[PDB]
């Protein structure tokens, strides 16, 4: 009586019907019921129910039945154990929190990593470079032209290319060389050609507009074409903000680097580590505030009485200056523009440096481990072939 | 004779009665006794004792019986093995020290992470914000007002808001703008209202006073109300310390940040890593002392004989200055306010930098791993539901 | 019917013939075929096929048959599981990507770590030092002479050894002491003797010339012998580049350090971490470009209007200067030669420091783990004896 | 025929006699011999040999017999597997190098962590403090006096305590205050009393003299007693070196800190990581040399032709100065005393910073992991009780 032998994949597990009867509604519970001969596959010769499943984890499932706490067997990948407990009817939200973060690890990484006749050829200039030959050619050319645009920008901000002429009308200002403007015009011509080509075919235009890359491209090409458009009074304000917009022209490099792997992995890491980033920012804000206040008060202890101002010989004339020093000191950067100059200030400074090392090394390893797991997974999915589907599943 | 077969969860383990007889007092030992048929469940058909336990670890328990040294099977979470050896009667303080720190890991993290009718509504303003709607409103409002207080403080210490008027009576000093004092008064009104509301209901007033948060709040609200109270001779000394007390007014931010998770995890990490913090401080103190002495003596080797003082061209005029330089250099901060200027000094400086990297990277990874484990456990306990108790335990 | 029992190494596995029939062409599939009695070893007494293999992993192989996804059992080294699935006929390119990077780990490290009578004695001066006594003597002597050459170089570039004489013909320049030239001549004599000795025996001269070490040695000995060779007009240009060539004379130290272990491990690590190095360089290039642009624009917000130039009080007069500052700040180096001096600049600076910590700590741990695995493997292969071949394989 | 069933701890392993016959001389080989019934325990009823050993690893041992390569089962602590293969007769130097460094890990850490009536009371003042009450009192007192000595030293080197009097005979020099000399005398009296007490009982005087602590103590107490001893001509030279000896007086703090745990763990870590320290020093030496040469040559590219010296506007006037800069820059210290000032110099500087991060992060993690393992083991051995010997071994 009350002695039932479960045969899982050729391994016999024996236990009392009561242990099965503990957790109701599950398949093993239904085994415990007297109406079990018809319900499940069973042979009267050996009085054992036979299940064609992995036994090595059914050990742990039956253990959960026995003691009452479900654990993750640390010798199997999380998804395998997940699929087994899914078969057995066990809810996967019962595992102990001590063994949940390692269980839900592979699956976590997996989820985090996740006219008309010539239209295919039109769109083939925006598809992946390796997906064709025209695609790779257009990609190389757009790369060259983005780099030329960026170099034109960086050299336009230079002094050697911005001499000031003795021109009065009586204001004299630096002017840019004509060659820079001409190269900029050429690059604008090329980008406008590419943008019109992409606009030709825009399926699901809502998601096309939601695409940040196209937004950045259009915003980057917007200021130049405003040369013809430029009331002169509003025009000066819009030119003033137009320089600041032209600042975005360096963001066109992400269009090129999007096809890199490490950058997609970095995007997934960032989007998947919001909590740790907020944690790091909170830690840094508390540290900066506290240590700025402490150093501002410490450096006044040795202040000379003669001076009318509270602090004359110290860089820490107020607290916000303390914020700047505290960041520079906690990140172990240490420019040396401002540093403590009193024994009390030096004590506070050493404390700030150590606390900075600690509260920077708290969340950063979490973020780094996330990136490491996602990068390893992406490199795996890259090295392995796409799909072959060698397994031919049996009919139900 | 002396050949006994133990059936654990449907897996047969065979061994001689002597091996069981080694460790006395334990349940398996009692099995070895001839009065075992009545004592334990047993069938004469197969001459095997049947125990309804996980077999995969009973392997290791019987191995401890065989050889004499108990180890932790590295394929099961620590608590599972703990519970099994608890059932078998084995003392859990016998495992080898080589396998103790990994065994007692999940359990370690677990332990480290651990009138009257309107009184519930009164206290609901101090309860968690998400626990109600009034609670969340009061929390947002107290957040806004704490931030306004802190900004008032930081701007009061500024120069632009502390001009010195040409007022004599004949001493001229900077005075704060009236708007700052008025905003401070408003914030004091709000905090005093909140403090009276919390004082209304104070169960277990001993633990309420032992609560550091309420202490900080009351100490922070103490200086302002002393405006009316302010002998003028004692009053000047108490105002002088009152500024230093007002320095704590920034500590009211912990009241807000207490509901964050990362901060509670950080508190548990700190309170659980006292030994490693003391170790780090000892390492740094030895390093600082030794390297300060070494650099002070090194920089005098090349000292010019003409100068009457021992050191005129070196920043290292004595040893404590060496302490400051040694900290700044060992933490790789390197302000550049003081640095070696002699070949001997440069050798000592390079040694200090390397030794600093090493003796800072010794204990810090221990602390960081503690924080990582506790944070993963807290995030697990957050993601999983609270409790369902699906398991229905069998009657004893 | 359709119930087949596979006996692997004395452990019975039971499953239906359909599960075997899923994946065709494999050995277990052939078992499922009715012509299996003759094909494989089998006894009619127990109706079980017997395979003399490790059972602990055949569990996982049969599980792959059952569910359809192949995983790596995390309790066995990768090569053992590889060899088992090789025996069973399973393709090793089917394992899930979630468990591929840990599977292909030991094997990855393994692959990454991988006249005539007196000619043996001639070549024995270039063989390993420990491989003979003459070898060790010649190695010590060449070490002493390489070190003397390097010290001669470093002292020749010094000022104390380059006084300028009052010599006109009317140009006065610093000249090197005669002792330096004589020591250089002696070292050249020794290196030319060693080079002729090595040239005596040069098997597979194509690979001898492809050897970078011999290239470096010959290029290093080339400039001195050009003293006799030195048209005077071309001679001045070749001397000018000859100083730059003599710069390589410090590269002769790699000849000595090649016999060290850590350096060979470092070479394997570098050659095996090209992807992560390119990733790090891409991350740094994007960060440097973006933050240089941001700081250059930020520091102009507070620019004084009086000055004709856009920036007079800021170190960031253009963007490339921004590149230099951005590198120095992202690596937490922080010289202090140039730093932000405006509240906007300070915000951008703090962001640059944090982003630098993050995008430097992303790929560097990958590279460090590669080096750690390869170094542990090399130290293992060093500590273990070379080979004994105690196993005597059975005849097929 | 040739089918033998080994029963290990109640688990049947089946294999052919040939597989056992492969590796000769081992116990399983002797099983394969026809004279096996008498040699080993065996029952003719089941034709199985019974061994009372852990089966879970005998799987791997028999696998070594089968394939020919021995691996470490990653689910058991190294010592358990070691003891099993020791029983089976397998040599423990056969495991593959891929699985040797993790196998020999716990054992590695274990090895690395390893008149007359009143003489016990005499020596009880040098024994551990907690080992008695007199011991703890003497320890606290010696701690106070060592700290007083160290503070006296550090203040004696100060300026405020070394005024120069207007004393001629006509040389004026700073003199130390009398209170410092008196406190030094008191501390010398106490240390000499303690040293005589320890000298009273010195068993195995060779090892007592080999003890570095007693050496340091005696050398530290040597200079003061030379006050009476101080030819005046030799006396000045010995006083000059006596100041340098007195420099060691700070080394008396190790006597106190020896009873700390982290310091003993650090000593074991250092003594056990000689190879990685030499590796780090080699890496740093190569990096420093190469980058110093590179920066010295880079900074001359933009050198102004007017100046007679090769370099006037650069800090890098020669190569050794380059060594100093290269260390300060590779350790990310970055004082800012010397930095590149030419675009070529800036490129070399960025390369130096990155290469420094890499070649410092190569061996340091190895050293840190060693310290982590040893510290965890020491904390384990501290938390667990000393010894109980509950296991009563069976007679052979
Ligand atoms: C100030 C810095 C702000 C940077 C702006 C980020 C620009 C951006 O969005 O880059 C995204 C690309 C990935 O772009 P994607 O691979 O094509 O997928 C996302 C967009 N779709 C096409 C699906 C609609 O690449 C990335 O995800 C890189 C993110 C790393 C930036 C940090
Ligand atoms: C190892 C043990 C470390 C314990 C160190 C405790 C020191 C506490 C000192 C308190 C008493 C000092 C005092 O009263 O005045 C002594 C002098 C005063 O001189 P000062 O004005 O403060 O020096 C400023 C530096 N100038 C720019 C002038 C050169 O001040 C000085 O000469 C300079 C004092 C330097 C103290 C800096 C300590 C920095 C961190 C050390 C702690 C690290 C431990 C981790
Ligand atoms: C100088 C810095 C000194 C900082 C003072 C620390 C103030 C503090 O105590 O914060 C504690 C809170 C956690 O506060 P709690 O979650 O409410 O629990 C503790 C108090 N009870 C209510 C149980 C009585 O939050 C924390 O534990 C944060 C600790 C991190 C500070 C480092
Ligand atoms: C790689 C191999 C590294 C081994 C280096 C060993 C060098 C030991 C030098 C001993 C002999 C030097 C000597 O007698 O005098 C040479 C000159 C003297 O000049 P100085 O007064 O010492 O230079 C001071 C710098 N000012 C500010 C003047 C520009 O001094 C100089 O010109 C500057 C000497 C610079 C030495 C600094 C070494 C810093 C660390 C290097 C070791 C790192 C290894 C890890
Ligand atoms: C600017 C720095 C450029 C450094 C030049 C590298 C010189 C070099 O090639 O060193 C290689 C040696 C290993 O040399 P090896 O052990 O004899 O094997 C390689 C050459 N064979 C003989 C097989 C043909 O040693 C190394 O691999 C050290 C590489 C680490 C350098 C970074
Ligand atoms: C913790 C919470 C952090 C939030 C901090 C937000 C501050 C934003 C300030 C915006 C409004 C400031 C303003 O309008 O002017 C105030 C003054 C202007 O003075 P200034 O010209 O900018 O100061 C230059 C420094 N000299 C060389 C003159 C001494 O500027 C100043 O007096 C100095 C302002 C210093 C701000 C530097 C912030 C650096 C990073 C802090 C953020 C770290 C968080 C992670
Ligand atoms: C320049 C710095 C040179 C430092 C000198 C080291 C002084 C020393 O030897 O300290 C050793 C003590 C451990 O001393 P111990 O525990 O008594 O054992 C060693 C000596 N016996 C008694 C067995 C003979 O403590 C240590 O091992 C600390 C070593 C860490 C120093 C780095
Ligand atoms: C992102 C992409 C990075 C690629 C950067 C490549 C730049 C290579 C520059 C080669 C051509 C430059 C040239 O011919 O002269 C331009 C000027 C000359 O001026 P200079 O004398 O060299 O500047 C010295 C600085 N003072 C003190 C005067 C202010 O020089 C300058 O104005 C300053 C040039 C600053 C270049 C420093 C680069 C530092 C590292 C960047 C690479 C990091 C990538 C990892
Ligand atoms: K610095
Ligand atoms: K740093
Ligand atoms: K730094
Ligand atoms: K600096
Ligand atoms: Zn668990
Ligand atoms: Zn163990
Ligand atoms: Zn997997
Ligand atoms: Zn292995």
């Amino acid at each position: 009586s009350e002695r039932i032998v479960i045969n899982v994949g050729g391994t016999r597990h024996q236990t009392h019907r009561s242990t099965l009867r503990t957790l109701p509604g599950t398949r093993l519970a239904w085994l415990a019921e007297p109406d079990a001969h018809s319900h499940f596959d069973y042979d009267p010769r050996a009085d054992e129910f036979f299940f064609d499943r992995h036994p090595g984890v059914f050990a742990h499932i039956l253990n959960y039945y026995r003691t009452g706490k479900l654990h993750c067997p640390a010798d199997v990948c999380g998804p395998l154990y997940e699929e087994e407990l899914a078969f057995w009817g066990i809810d996967e939200t019962d595992v102990e929190p001590c063994c949940w973060m390692t269980y839900r690890q592979h699956r976590d990484a997996e989820e985090a990593l996740d006219w008309r006749r010539w239209q295919p050829r039109i769109w083939a200039l925006f598809e992946d470079p390796y997906s064709s030959r025209y695609a790779r050619y257009v990609a190389f050319a757009s790369l060259f032209f983005i780099l030329v645009s960026i170099t034109t920008f960086c050299l336009e901000t230079h002094e050697r290319f911005n001499p000031i002429v003795n021109k009065t009308e009586y204001y004299r200002e630096a002017e840019t060389e004509a060659f820079l403007t001409y190269i900029e015009g050429v690059c604008v011509v090329w980008f406008t050609f590419e943008f019109l080509m992409r606009v030709i075919f825009c399926p699901n235009k809502v998601e096309f507009i939601k695409n940040s890359l196209n937004i950045i491209d259009f915003v980057a090409i917007l200021p130049f074409y405003l040369e013809v458009g430029l009331s002169s009074k509003a025009a000066k304000d819009v030119l003033g903000f137009l320089r600041v917009v032209r600042f975005v022209r360096i963001l066109r490099i992400f269009k090129l680097t999007r096809h890199f792997v490490g950058l997609r992995v970095l995007g997934h890491t960032l989007r998947a580590s919001t909590n740790e980033f907020l944690l790091l920012i909170i830690f840094l804000a508390l540290g900066v505030l506290i240590f700025a206040t402490m150093i501002y008060y410490a450096e006044r202890i040795g202040a000379q009485p003669n001076d009318p101002s509270a602090s004359e010989h110290t860089h820490f004339k107020n607290i916000p200056i303390g914020f700047w020093w505290a960041v520079v000191t906690m990140t172990t950067l240490g420019y040396g523009d401002m540093y403590p100059q009193t024994w009390s200030g030096m004590l506070v400074g050493a404390l700030c440096a150590l606390a900075g090392v600690l509260t920077i090394a708290m969340p950063v390893p979490v973020i780094v481990n996330n990136f490491g797991m996602y990068y390893s997974l992406a490199m795996a999915k890259q090295k392995l072939p796409k799909k072959k589907k060698k397994h031919i599943p049996r009919p139900p």
